[PDB]
């Protein structure tokens, strides 16, 4: 599925990403843009073998169990096909165990490089929430 920009801040905004850990609803949409363009069958792969996952672009080093990670750790006790779903519950659900983890949203580089510091409220500007 892919997402439009409101439809994505509502649908987080259902499953509590909203000042998660802090951050503003339009932190969130900033990121999933910037990660998939809101697309949740968004796959990438790492030069390190591993794989980045949906909307959030969840990484399969840590977080998620794709069987083809070696060394890898499945942190959010989830297949990493779950993070590719029309339905955004796992990758909610797994994002908020990451932003959790100690550097917030620095976890997701393109929030870094793309988001941080910008005007994210942009991102849900004219949305029914
Ligand atoms: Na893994």
């Amino acid at each position: 599925k892919v997402f439009g920009r409101c439809e994505l801040a509502a649908a987080m905004k259902r499953h509590g990403l909203d000042n998660y850990r802090g951050y503003s609803l339009g932190n969130w949409v900033c990121a999933a843009k910037f990660e998939s363009n809101f697309n949740t069958q968004a796959t990438n792969r790492n030069t390190d073998g591993s794989t980045d996952y949906g909307i959030l672009q969840i990484n399969s080093r840590w977080w998620c169990n794709d069987g083809r990670t070696p060394g890898s750790r499945n942190l959010c006790n989830i297949p990493c096909s779950a993070l590719l779903s029309s339905d955004i519950t796992a990758s909610v659900n797994c994002a908020k165990k990451i932003v959790s983890d100690g550097n917030g949203m620095n976890a997701w580089v393109a929030w870094r490089n793309r988001c941080k510091g910008t005007d994210v409220q942009a991102w849900i500007r004219g949305c029914r929430l």
